[PDB]
DNA sequence: CTCTTTTTTCTCG
DNA sequence: GCGAGAAACAAAGA
DNA sequence: TTTCTCG
């Protein structure tokens, strides 16, 4: 998931659970727990979950006033609720159980994790982590942007998914905003001139706050549809300009990589 | 049998 | 610094 | 790294 599918998946939690007194907490992947499933298990239990935030592609959940438990999905985490008597399926690795229902966190290839932090020690973990500002105009400041790109000679998809220029992009959204902003992935970010760098930083913002109005791409956040709306990503032959162009497939810095080759040019 | 495909972090030259 | 490659893991799909 | 797929 990335920041839209994270988002909305925070919104569902935030209209579902918060105000829910945690009856028990229950692991059969306790490894996942990066801070110690045991320690997690005795500081929760009892407490009341109070809001959901997230901070990038990472979910933040406050319970009780002290502390915070941080969720990554990473690749293919996925949330659900269900009633008490659900039965398990395989990939079920952790469970927070409720009075009336639980919350479980499945993932097929075990790369989520979860975080047990102070609430005074979540601004220092970001900090830590170098994550960079919030996808939005007030957030967002251009000029730094603008900065940043041209200190460095990095190609602009596998420096944008570094998440240190911008928060919350990831394989999907990056492909498409290069697309939409009409820039080469592969293009080394100190060649980007002004006007080009603007475009950029208004459709990183356009193209992620539209994926959130729509639920995000496609359990939580499964009724997404804004992969009806993708441009480029997946669509490998397919038509991308009224011309005839049609979109190619490349390996960029490890990730497979979407774009029109006759719109993105160097 | 083999290989490659689908977020974050680490190695190493 | 930097980047190429791989690690963590499961299930495809060839 | 493990298992499936027409296997
Ligand atoms: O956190 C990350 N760091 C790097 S270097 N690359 C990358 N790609 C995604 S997606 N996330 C990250």
């Amino acid at each position: 998931p990335e920041l839209p599918e994270v988002e909305t998946v925070r919104r569902e939690l935030e209209k579902r659970i918060v105000g829910q007194k945690i009856i028990s907490i229950e692991a059969t992947y306790p490894r996942m727990v990066l801070t110690g499933f045991e320690q997690l298990k005795k500081e929760l239990t009892g407490k009341t979950i109070q809001g959901i935030s997230r901070r990038g592609k990472y979910l933040i959940f406050e319970i009780g006033d002290d502390f915070r438990l941080i969720s990554h999905l990473r690749m293919e985490g996925k949330y659900r609720l269900a009633t008490l008597d659900a039965p398990r399926e395989k990939h079920d690795h952790l469970t927070m159980k409720f009075a009336d229902g639980q919350l479980i966190y499945a993932d097929v290839r075990k790369f989520g994790t979860w975080e047990l932090i102070s609430t005074d020690q979540v601004l220092p973990y970001f900090l830590k982590k170098k994550i960079g500002p919030e996808p939005t105009y007030e957030d967002f400041d251009e000029k730094l942007f603008r900065e940043k790109l041209r200190k460095s000679t990095k190609k602009i998809k596998p420096y944008l998914l570094e998440q240190t220029l911008v928060a919350g992009l990831g394989n999907i959204y990056v492909d498409e905003v290069l697309w939409l902003a009409k820039i080469h992935p592969e293009k080394e970010t100190n060649q980007l001139i002004e006007s080009s760098i603007h475009l950029l930083h208004d459709s990183i913002i356009e193209i992620l706050q539209k994926a959130i109005k729509l639920g995000g791409s496609s359990a939580l956040g499964s009724t997404g549809k804004m992969q009806n709306e993708l441009q480029v990503y997946g669509k490998t032959g397919e038509k991308c300009s009224r011309c005839g162009a049609e979109i190619q497939k490349i390996k960029v810095a490890g990730r497979g990589t979407h774009f029109c080759p006759v719109c993105q040019q160097k």
